[PDB]
């Protein structure tokens, strides 16, 4: 349980040095231990939840690492894990949008940014900026097919 905190902390160290591959392997290992600790608890009970909340920082940190590296599927997947637990999480929605956008999943990047803006009104300008990328990318893709 403090073996996991330690590895979170190690991942966080690697992250701030732009050494993202290893950040992931550290976070992925914190995830593995934390799982074994969850499998022991009675499922769904309050003790389960509080052990399970600890996944959130780990998947959040990791999704950015994945983003930072070009792993769009995983970036999206790990961000989705935050979103499973915190539906309107600002950072998770943003990151998933960024993943989706880069992935050409444009309807869906738009859903996220709308949801972002709906729950986080001060995300305005950041949302404006990415909706701009979406909305023109939809112009490229759909003049690329009327060629």
């Amino acid at each position: 349980l403090k073996s996991v905190e330690a590895l979170r902390q190690k991942g966080n160290e690697l992250f701030v040095q732009k050494d993202y591959k290893e950040a992931i392997d550290a976070y992925r290992d914190a995830l593995t231990r934390l799982d074994t600790l969850i499998l022991r608890e009675k499922p769904g009970e309050p003790e389960w939840v509080e052990l399970d909340r600890k996944n959130i920082p780990l998947y959040a940190n990791m999704s950015q690492c994945y983003l930072n590296i070009g792993d769009l599927h995983e970036a999206e997947e790990t961000s989705s894990e935050v979103l499973k637990r915190e539906e309107t999480n600002e950072k998770a929605l943003f990151r998933r949008a960024k993943a989706r956008i880069a992935a050409w999943k444009l309807d869906e990047a738009e859903e996220d940014l709308k949801l972002l803006l709906r729950n986080h009104p001060a995300a305005a300008s950041v949302v404006a900026r990415e909706m701009k990328i979406v909305t023109e990318r939809r112009a490229e893709k759909k003049a690329d097919s009327r060629v």
